[PDB]
């Protein structure tokens, strides 16, 4: 029994990128439960097997982290097209790991053969035809369905909350108390502005000492329909295993996601602002039946409700760590469910 696990279209190496350290985690979350599994990547290291030096059909199961096809500048994606090879070789079913809506499985050679280096390449070589089943994080699986309406072989769908693997680490740890700098605090990219009244809503204008890091710029934020005044701070990218004692420099940490995330997706920063120093504050309408933490205080509807509700927590030091402690309770009580969640995993990839 052997299991390989690749990411679709980026190079697996380390830490230093989060693509390779959500790879690296999923490789660690199911090595853990008991199985062997192998990161194929561009090249042998640390962490990894190159495509080459192995073959495919060796495995008995075959795992893809999601992940965009698309060639910037119209030029060749290593990352992209060995995975695809890889895969296209492959013949038994795909597993394939839908953790971000925007990124259902795609076909590569669609878009390779119009480009002037499609000589390099051949349909035999990048047309996957193996089944594939969807592991959709998302509950909904209509919405899983709908994202991938243009496949002809992505076959099944099975819901599996794979973004609880950071929790589930037999490394994991709470973060401990730290000096506060920022009353709140929200790391991640622009998603394409797929949430940009949110963040525009919760972040902007408030009068309280906020920060954005990630991938994020205020340059970005430039829609009519959302205004604003006065910005958080950018403060750039940091390692994805330091976001959690990056949240928790902050009194409290913003929960938001994209429309169809709200009463769906269980995102990893739910967890990783969870355990975290930070007090998780979460948009009422991500969660509306207050399924995370049943305790409305971790709720803000808008602007003025997530003030009112940070400043409690400045002027109260014990309803800040009251708080903390309710949330680092409930996330515990989601860790004694670890073995439901490996047998779960075992069962979404038919082991
Ligand atoms: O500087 C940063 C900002 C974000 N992240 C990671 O990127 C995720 C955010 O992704 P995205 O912006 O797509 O938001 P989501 O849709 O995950 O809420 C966080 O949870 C972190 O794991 C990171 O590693 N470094
Ligand atoms: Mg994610
Ligand atoms: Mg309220």
């Amino acid at each position: 029994m052997k299991i390989a696990i690749i990411n679709m279209g980026n190079n697996v190496i380390n830490f230093k990128t989060v693509p390779s350290s959500e790879t690296i985690y999923l490789f660690k979350v199911i090595s853990e439960m008991g199985l062997n599994v192998d990161i194929i990547s561009l090249k042998n290291g640390v962490y990894t097997k190159s495509f080459d030096e192995v073959d495919v059909n060796d495995y008995d199961r075959l795992i893809v982290v999601n992940s965009s096809i698309n060639f910037f500048g119209g030029k060749p994606n290593l990352a992209i097209l060995s995975a695809q090879k890889f895969m296209a070789k492959y013949k038994s079913k795909i597993y394939y790991l839908f953790t971000d809506i925007r990124l259902p499985f795609s076909q590569s050679w669609p878009n390779v053969k119009n480009r002037p280096w499609a000589y390099l390449y051949t349909e035999e070589e990048l047309l996957i035809k193996s089944p594939i089943k969807v592991i959709s994080q998302g509950i909904n699986l209509d919405i899983a369905k709908a994202a991938h309406k243009k496949v002809d072989n992505v076959i099944e769908f099975e819901y599996f909350p794979i973004e609880q693997y950071k929790i589930h680490m037999n490394d994991f740890q709470l973060s401990k108390p730290t000096k506060k700098t920022l009353d709140v605090i929200y790391g991640g990219s622009f998603r394409s502005g797929q949430r940009e009244s949110k963040m525009v809503e919760f972040l902007f204008d408030t009068g309280l000492n906020i920060e954005f890091f990630g991938n994020a710029r205020e340059k970005q934020f430039k829609n009519p329909k959302y205004p604003w005044t006065k910005a958080p701070v950018f403060t750039g990218k940091i390692p994805m295993n330091m976001v959690s004692e990056k949240n928790s420099q902050a009194i409290a940490a913003l929960i938001i996601g994209d429309k169809n995330y709200n009463d769906n997706f269980i995102t990893l920063r739910v967890w990783e602002t969870m355990a975290s120093d930070a007090v998780m504050l979460i948009d009422e309408e991500f969660d509306t039946k207050h399924r995370i933490i049943n305790d409305a205080r971790f709720y803000v509807n808008n602007r003025a409700e997530l003030i009112d509700r940070v400043n409690e927590l400045k002027h109260s030091d014990v309803l800040r760590k009251e708080m903390l402690s309710i949330q680092h309770d409930i996330l515990n009580k989601t860790r004694a469910k670890k073995a439901e969640w490996q047998d779960a995993f075992k069962k979404a990839i038919d082991l």
